[PDB]
């Protein structure tokens, strides 16, 4: 009778033991400064929810990034702002430098520290075994910090990991999908990019936590060590679960939906099939073997698991032998 409840294994009550001001973003008062202090230089790109520009602060001659938001949902803008302010200054967390509105357009805009990004497709070729271990540890610094702050990112993926390889600097960006973790809260499963979506989202299990970001990090590690981007290549949300099942096997999937008494969607009936549990060593090839190690495979195996409770937390992950060299 209904799905079995679940709670995070770490930082369970960090928001409960904090006054409402911290996590009640709908009550947070945003002060929008004047955009006249920033001169737009070039368009960095377009996206869902936003337009990103390189700009110059007229008050100190420093380069910044200006993200002009399509004001689609007021609560969502308040959430992103509140989270950014809460995390401001945290290790490898993008720094929200300002919050501005152009006088004539009144369009919500966020101002961020400029990061001289190295495109993931160009970095992909020049990354060493050490580089992967180093950058994974840096994202873990970001994750353990934001999780300790009662925040789950919910959109961990390569585009949201800005790397200035020359200066060996990493920043976890786009907190537009982030949420405050409250034990027993039922969340929207329509979060993360398809390839990085956790089995919990795909099976419509709403009581998820920080462990969702641990799945995504696994998907990113699996694509890096094996040189296979994306590792799980779903063509839709239902097919995404089939791609996971093709690696993790259907036995452990049914074990997961049974441990939590999840009602599997009828759209999964004709596509899921039957799949054996694959060994991680099957993904080792001539092109990637110099990035793979027993330690890397042991760490990967501990992240990519159906059961969100069974996945390593960011802190446990930081103690894994895969990071002894960093
Ligand atoms: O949301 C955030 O917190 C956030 C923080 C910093 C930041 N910095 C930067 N972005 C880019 C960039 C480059 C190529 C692109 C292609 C399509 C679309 C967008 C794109 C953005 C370069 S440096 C961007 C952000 O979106």
């Amino acid at each position: 009778s209904g799905p079995v409840p679940s709670r995070a294994r770490v930082y369970t009550d960090v928001n409960t033991h904090r006054p409402r001001e911290y996590w009640d973003y709908e009550s947070h008062v945003v002060e929008w400064g004047n955009q006249d202090d920033y001169q737009l230089v070039r368009k960095l790109g377009r996206g869902k929810y936003s337009e990103v520009f390189e700009a110059i602060n007229i008050t100190n001659n420093e380069k910044v990034v200006v993200k002009i938001l399509k004001p689609v949902k007021k609560k969502k803008i308040k959430r992103e702002i509140k989270i950014l302010e809460n995390l401001r200054g945290g290790p490898n967390i993008i720094t929200l430098a300002d919050i501005v509105k152009d006088p004539v357009s009144r369009t919500p805009a966020l101002v961020f520290e400029h990061v001289n990004n190295t495109d993931f497709k160009q970095l992909y070729q020049t990354l060493t075994d050490y580089d992967i271990r180093f950058y994974m540890y840096e994202i873990l610094k970001a994750l353990d910090y934001c999780h300790s702050m009662g925040i789950m990112h919910r959109d961990v993926k390569p585009h949201n990991v800005m790397i200035d390889h020359e200066h060996r600097k990493l920043r976890l960006i786009d907190w537009g999908l982030a949420e405050f973790y409250h034990p027993g809260q039922e969340y929207n499963v329509r979060v993360a990019s398809r390839y990085f979506k956790g089995p919990e989202l795909l099976v419509d299990y709403q009581m998820y936590d920080y462990s969702l970001d641990m799945w995504s990090l696994g998907c990113m590690l699996a694509s890096m060590i094996f040189r296979k981007e994306p590792f799980f290549h779903g063509h839709d949300n239902y097919d995404q679960l089939v791609r996971i099942a093709k690696v993790l096997g259907t036995e452990d999937l049914y074990d997961y939906i049974d441990k939590y008494n999840i009602e599997l969607d009828p759209r999964f009936n004709d596509i899921l099939g039957r799949h054996s549990r694959k060994r991680w060593e099957r993904f080792v090839h001539s092109e990637n073997q110099h990035l793979v190690s027993p330690e890397a495979l042991d760490f990967l195996d501990k992240l990519l698991r159906y059961d969100h409770q069974s996945r390593l937390t960011a802190r446990e992950a930081m103690e894994h032998p895969y990071f002894y060299t960093v």
